[PDB]
C-alpha cells in the first residue's frame, strides 16, 4: 500500500571525492538521462555512485576504500529521490578511509548498512551479468541473495543471524581443534543454523519459484526456448516446503559433518554452499551453451529481476545500463529503448547520436557536462 | 579359496537372446575386443554376460523384453572358472509365460538373487558419470548392487524391506480414506526399523570402505582429497549397534506419521538415503569441474573393483562398455596395460588402435572371431 504511484526518481545527485569524479552536483531528468564519453572518463563510476544510494556498496564488488578519490580521506554522496511515499527522500552515504562509514536517510544515521536497501530502488544492467550464468555457486548465491533482500527484510534480518551464527559456529571449530575441550558446544549452534537455514531455503525456493516462471516468459519471447531452473538446497530436497522436514535435514547433516567440518575448518552444511542451475531446453547452460543464449539468459534474468521487483514493492525502480547499449542491431534496440518508456533510466554510451537522451551528459576527466 | 585363479568366462552360448543368433562363442583370458557398427548387438553380447553376475538386465529391461521376437524363450549359458572352480556352469533360462529357471552346475537356484556372485563382473560405462551428477535414488541404488553382489544377507534383507515398505505405503492410504488401521502401522514400523537397521549397518561399513579406496585413487590421479558423508536415515553417524538403531528409526517412524500421511509415503527409512561426495570439502555434485566429475566417476568404479577382490578373493571379469570411444590411443595403450591379469570384454566401434587379444566383430548378431 503506498499512497502514490510516483515511480522512484533521483532528482539529483552530489559526489565529492568519488572515484574519478569531480565535486559536483548534477540534476537529472525525466526519462533516459544520457551519460557519454570516451572510455575510462567517470562513466561507470557514477552508476556506481547511483546505485550506491541504492545497495550501499560497489555493484563492481570493489572495497569501499578503493572508490575514495586517490590521496583524499574520504568520499560523500548525497541523492535526494522521489519515490510512491516520498516528495523527497535525501539519501546520504559518507565513507571515511580509517573504516568510519555514515549513512544517513532524511538526517537520521542508519544503525547499519544493510538498512539502506530498498529507500532508492535501482536495476542495473552491466555486460557482467553473463557472469551469473558462466560462473560458480558463489556468483549465483550473491546474486540471489542480494535480489531477495531488497525486496524482503525478514529475509535480509535471517540471512544477517544466520552469517553471524556460522561465523560464531567456524571460530568455535577453531577452538576445539586448537584444543582437545570442545566439540561439544557446537549442537546448540547447530539447531539455530538449522533453524535460520530452513527459512532462508524456503524464501529462496518462492524467490526462483517466481524466478522460473518469469524467466520462462521472456526467453520463450525472444528465443523461442524453454527454461528450466534448478534449486540445488543444502536440505537435498527435491521439492521445498514443510519447513520441519528441512530443519531436521540439515540439523541431520551438520550433526555427520563434525570430523569433515573438524578438518578443514568451515562448515560444509548450509545455505551458503547452494546453487541453482540454469536449463535451456534440458541442458545446464553454464556449459552446454554458447554466447549467444548465455548473454540472452542474462537479459532475461535481469528482465525478471526487474518484474518481481515491481510486482512485490508496488514501486517502479529507476533503471541502470552501464555500456550495454553499443553494438545492437536496431530491432534489437527498439525492442529495449521502448521498454524503459515510463521510467527514469541511466545509460551510459560512447556517442549522444546512437542513443537519443531526453537529457545528455558529456563525462571527461571525471567532469560531467550537461548537454553534451 | 584353494586358489588365486582369477574369474574368467571360457566361453557362453546365446540362444534366442535379443537380435544375437543362437552361437557358442570361446573366449581367451586376457583382453576380448568386441567391435561392429552396430549398439544393440555390442550391448546385447554384455547384457548377456552381466545376466550371467546379476540376474537381470543391466539395461533394467524386463525379462521379456530379452527374449528374441518370434520365440517363446531365451537361453543363456556360461561356462566360467573361479579360485575354487576349474569349471562352473550358470545357465539362465526364461520363457515368456513366466518361469525362470536358473541352474548352477546343474542344481537349480530357489531364488533369482542366490546367482550372486558366482560369475563376478564390474562393468564401466560413460554413464557411471550419472552416480556423480544426478540425484539420491541413482547413488542408492549403485550401493544397494555392489554391496548385494558381495553380501546375500543384505540383499534378502533388501528385499524384506522393500516388501514391508511397500506394506506400509499401502496401509498409510487406508488409514486416510477409511479412519482405522495404526495398529497395523505399529507392526510395519517395527519391522521398517529392523531391517532398516541391518540394511544401514552394512551400507555404513561398505561407504567407510569406499571412501578409504576412493580417496586413494584419488590423491593418486588428481591429488585432491575425497571424503564420503553417509547420511543414514537414523540420524546419527554412529553405526555399529543396531539396537541404537532400531530405536532412532522407530522413533522417527513415528515423528513423520502427519507428513506420511498427507503424502501417503515413506518419509524414514534407507529407501530415502543418500551420500555425499566430496572434492576437498565441497559437494562435487554442486562444486566440481567436468573433468573433476568425470575423475570421480573412475575413482569410484575403481574402488568398487578394488572391494569386491578384497571382500570375496576373487578377481572380477571387467566389462568395459564404450569407454573407448573419446579417448587418445596413447590413453587407450595405458589402460590396455592396467587391464593386465584380468580377463576384459572391450566394446569399440574400430578395430585397430587398441591392442587385444582375441576380436571379436558383431555383424547382425553373429560374433565372429576376427573380422
Ligand atoms: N578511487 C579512485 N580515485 C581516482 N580515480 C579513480 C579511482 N578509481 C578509479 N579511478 C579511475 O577512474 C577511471 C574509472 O572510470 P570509469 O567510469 O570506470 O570508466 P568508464 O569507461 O567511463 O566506464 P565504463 O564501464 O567503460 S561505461 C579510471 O581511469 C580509473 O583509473
Amino acid at each position: 500500500h503506498h499512497h502514490s504511484q510516483d515511480p522512484m526518481y533521483l532528482k539529483e545527485i552530489f559526489v565529492d571525492n568519488f572515484r574519478n569524479l569531480k565535486k559536483q552536483k548534477l540534476e537529472f531528468c525525466e526519462g533516459v538521462n544520457l551519460i557519454y564519453g570516451l572510455n575510462a572518463q567517470g562513466k561507470s563510476n557514477l552508476l556506481e555512485a547511483i546505485r550506491l544510494l541504492s545497495m550501499g556498496r560497489s555493484f563492481r564488488g570493489s572495497k569501499m576504500s578503493e572508490l575514495v578519490k586517490f590521496d583524499e580521506e574520504y568520499f560523500y554522496v548525497r541523492g535526494l529521490v522521489r519515490s510512491a511515499d516520498f516528495y523527497e527522500k535525501k539519501i546520504e552515504f559518507g565513507y571515511k578511509v580509517n573504516g568510519n562509514k555514515v549513512i544517513k536517510v532524511n538526517g537520521n544515521k542508519l544503525k547499519s548498512t544493510g538498512e539502506i536497501l530498498g529507500h532508492f530502488l535501482t536495476v542495473i544492467f552491466s555486460p557482467e551479468d553473463i557472469e551469473i550464468i558462466k560462473e560458480g555457486p558463489s556468483r549465483r548465491r550473491k546474486y540471489l541473495d542480494a535480489c531477495i533482500s531488497v525486496i524482503d527484510k525478514n529475509y535480509f534480518f535471517d540471512l544477517l543471524q544466520y552469517n553471524k551464527t556460522l561465523s560464531n559456529r567456524n571460530s568455535l571449530l577453531k577452538k576445539i581443534k586448537e584444543e582437545g575441550k570442545g566439540e561439544d558446544l557446537l549442537e546448540i549452534f547447530d539447531e539455530k543454523l538449522a533453524e535460520y537455514g530452513a527459512r532462508i531455503i524456503k524464501v529462496r525456493n518462492n524467490y526462483l519459484e517466481k524466478l522460473k516462471n518469469s524467466m520462462s516468459k521472456f526467453l520463450m519471447e525472444i528465443s523461442n526456448e524453454k527454461l528450466e531452473i534448478i534449486y540445488l538446497n543444502s536440505a537435498g530436497v527435491k521439492e521445498v516446503h514443510e519447513e520441519n522436514l528441512i530443519r531436521e535435514k540439515l540439523k541431520n547433516r551438520l550433526t555427520k559433518s563434525l570430523t569433515l567440518d573438524l578438518k578443514y575448518l568451515s562448515t560444509q552444511v548450509g545455505p551458503h554452499r547452494e546453487d541453482f542451475k540454469i536449463l535451456i531446453n534440458g541442458y545446464d547452460s553454464r556449459v552446454y551453451s554458447s554466447q549467444g543464449q548465455k548473454r540472452t539468459a542474462a537479459l532475461c534474468l535481469k528482465l525478471s529481476e526487474l518484474e518481481i521487483l515491481e510486482e512485490e514493492t508496488g514501486e517502479k525502480p529507476v533503471l541502470l545500463l552501464d555500456d550495454v547499449m553499443s553494438e545492437l542491431d536496431d530491432n534489437r534496440k527498439k525492442y529495449i529503448l521502448k521498454k524503459l518508456e515510463g521510467f527514469q533510466s541511466f545509460i551510459t554510451h560512447t556517442s549522444k547520436s546512437d542513443v537519443e537522451g531526453d537529457c545528455c551528459f558529456k563525462i571527461y576527466d571525471g567532469i560531467v557536462d550537461k548537454l553534451a
